[PDB]
């Protein structure tokens, strides 16, 4: 009945913050996470928008690991198609060595068309790409030498240095779909699950995973899945709800824009910004409900519910939605003192 | 007042483990900070034991986390091998994260195996390096960059974050004149390897200045860098023998990286072992390997004829941590304090 507690270092940039502030804040929360006995801190990858300024989780993670001693640092996630597998293999294995095995490489397919256009990748291959790039990296780590004649890359056998410090490279997998869930289950690969998914959908995902493991001759109980959550905690549920709502309204618009960025840079007002929609509003109310946003007891109920139905071992939390540093720290304090003590695990 | 950098090498001689090398390296990173070095420096090597670190950006990123004050440069990022939009993102972030303590070394790379494995034409490498530079620069200065260029084709997109620095601190590996010209033209400091004859680095700097001024840049405002193997010991012939044994392996490994019949192989070991002997004789001559006095003489001469403000030293040749720490202590006390600028 002990949850490993994660902490997102967001590099989202609302209009009312500077790049410096957001990045300094991220660095600072990384140190708060160390001080306050978090299991882990977690990095994101994003390109070309203020949805997130960090486009290299490997570099950011490598920094935070340098700047810390105890805490584990993971990526959520590394978009594998965009990277040569042998490059990321070298990267992860070096950081595993440097970090004395405090690093968790997270992997996913990615879902932004801008990303694949710019780096020159075919967005229809991304499934096969990701599986192949995983296979390649895995062999580099486990065997110490890899080549490819496979469908995407041709290159001869070479050794890839260094070898991991860890027996097995610690990893997670973003997996939203059944075919990925099977693949991960097959490859002994823990899931990390986004925060916008319905709780019973998360329950089903884990059950599906547990089934496919057993079917592919693996112990499901020996894998520890991870969940993302927004936590924003305040005595006055109405106060914190409206703070997060402001943030989340921007967040969902920024998401819309990211899927549109290339067209906007080729273009660049009155009747655009006028034409309330309530489509975003629908999503934001959803997010509030799914996530741990309100009083201590609200958060306890919501967090503990998602543990019960899922049985996840780790919860990676993001505090940023409440605003700037004062408000985040107040939130974090409440959480650490009035919420976290009272959470237990599913077994 | 000379700026001292230190190489965190990750070469693995056969008697060493990967773990030991990488743990030494981190540790020397910490020593560099305490003992008032300006900078620490990381290299990029692939598929070879003559350097383990294939990602200078990761290892640079780590060491900047683990230090307060020291600057960390790379020497060098092999540019052709990485998308310029990705490294733009990387360097700008690390500029922000590190608080402008980062220095992005760039180069062309000359190892064929590398370009084979990452699927790059080794013939195209100079143009790529230049093209890729332009793109990164444009990303940093304007904040948006596309390319219907000769190599990459993608629409204009914003690249985040913006650098912390007003200008991204960089250096450029430059062996050949044509590159030296490009460097200068682009107001780009040089970093020179440790196997260049004294006459030549004189020529390189001269040429640089000449081409710099032509292209309307002030050459005095540019701080060039030179790499130097340091190994300092009372006993000239102990330290020399120690570094000879190491460098024998080293330059042998560098050879293998590029890549009746018992008689034809046995005439390859002798022919190889002399070719390697010749390179290693040069290295001992060119570099600061002897008593404190030998070092002082060699270092100061190299400074005199070049006018470099940054000298980057590597200590690893002399052996393991115990011997390196002895060597580093003599350098600090009996060599360093007796070295002047131009």
């Amino acid at each position: 009945e002990d949850i490993k507690w994660g902490m997102f270092l967001n590099t989202a940039r609302p209009p009312q913050f500077t790049e410096r502030r957001v990045l300094e804040n991220a660095k600072f929360y990384g140190q708060v996470a160390e001080e306050m006995g978090f299991e882990s801190a977690w990095m994101l990858e994003h390109h070309f928008t203020d949805y997130g300024l960090c486009g290299s989780p490997m570099v950011m993670a490598s920094y935070i690991l340098g700047a810390t001693r105890r805490i584990k640092v993971g990526t959520a996630i590394n978009i594998l198609p965009l990277e040569h597998p042998v490059r990321l293999a070298e990267q992860a294995a070096l950081l595993d060595q440097l970090s004395d095995g405090r690093f968790i490489l997270g992997i996913g397919r990615g879902f932004f068309d801008k990303d694949f256009t710019v780096f020159g990748v075919d967005i229809h291959d991304t499934r096969a790409l990701t599986h192949n790039y995983y296979d390649i990296m895995q062999e580099a780590w486990t065997k110490g030498v890899v080549g490819s004649d496979g469908p995407f890359l041709n290159f001869p056998p070479v050794p890839v240095n260094p070898r991991p410090y860890s027996d097995k490279m610690p990893m997670v997998c973003a997996a939203m779909s059944p075919s990925t869930i099977e693949w991960a289950a097959k490859n002994g690969l823990p899931m990390i699950m986004q925060h916008d998914i319905e709780h019973n959908e998360k329950a089903s995902n884990v059950e599906l995973y547990r089934a496919l493991a057993e079917e592919h001759g693996h112990d499901p109980d020996g894998i520890e899945h991870t969940i993302a959550m927004i936590v924003a905690v305040d005595p006055d549920r109405e106060r914190v709800r409206e703070e997060c709502r402001h943030y989340l309204n921007w967040f969902e618009d920024a998401v819309e824009k990211a899927q549109n960025i290339i067209d906007i840079v080729r273009e660049h007002r009155k009747w655009r910004e006028a034409v309330g929609d309530t489509a975003i509003s629908k999503v934001v109310d959803n997010l509030l409900r799914l996530n741990a946003i309100g009083t201590p007891e609200d958060a306890i109920e919501t967090i503990q519910h998602v543990i019960d139905v899922t049985g996840v071992k780790r919860v990676v939390v993001g505090f940023e939605a409440i605003g700037d540093r004062d408000r985040v720290l107040e939130s974090m304090k409440l959480f650490d003192e009035q919420v976290r003590p009272h959470i237990r695990g599913a077994k």
